[PDB]
């Protein structure tokens, strides 16, 4: 909506935003494969890449943060990848992108440098709630 | 879309789906506060609750899985909470819900019981990529 990506608006110097979400990633992906996936068309063009990893099952959550050094790199990646399928063979999930709310290598670095409280008891680690009966 | 929640369709016995996402949770929330938040109107009515926790900064990711034991409980919670603001005072984020893709306490339990590979090297733990210069 306010965060959907318009190529021509990057091309024309309007939309200077550099942080982007790669969405619909198969739950069955590693950071490394994502790197490799991106580096096919966009090697060297990004400041920051984090494929978000669930604390509990250590799967990815289906999206990643990437900050491109230059906004036009978004066009290179989008044209090449948005629309296409992650794996024509092993997942029906297809790739899409949108601007993140947090923008800029600097804020991204702080997001993940500073841990959050998880509970009032600091000895706690996240425990799913489940019941039976 | 295919997963948006229609109360009257729960009420009428059409939509038997029980797994739901609580969305737009402030990054600044704990599982416990979520439990407490839910238990205000829906104590005792759910099988499964997991507020998704980022492996790296140990923040929540802005959403949680909840499986209600009975589909009408979704109406109780939605009417009470969707639309309202998590914290009228300390976050402009407001609460919304939608059906999850994974449905049912049983599949949810397996999702999080079985760890995923994170890398080909099993000694690896998720490392953000960042560069400067």
């Amino acid at each position: 909506d306010r965060n959907s990506v318009d190529y021509a608006q990057i091309a024309s110097g309007i939309d200077t935003r550099t942080t982007v979400m790669i969405k619909n990633i198969p739950n069955k992906f590693t950071q490394q494969m994502l790197r490799d996936y991106i580096d096919v068309t966009n090697k060297g063009t990004y400041d920051f890449l984090y494929l978000r990893i669930d604390f509990v099952n250590k799967c990815n959550v289906g999206y990643a943060f990437i900050n491109f050094i230059e906004p036009q790199s978004i066009i290179t990646f989008g044209k090449a990848r948005v629309g296409t399928q992650w794996n024509v063979f092993h997942s029906e999930k297809i790739c899409d992108i949108s601007y993140a709310n947090i923008q800029g290598k600097d804020r991204l670095i702080e997001k993940f440098r500073n841990s959050c409280v998880m509970d009032e008891n600091p000895a706690y680690r996240p425990k799913i709630f489940v019941s039976h009966g």
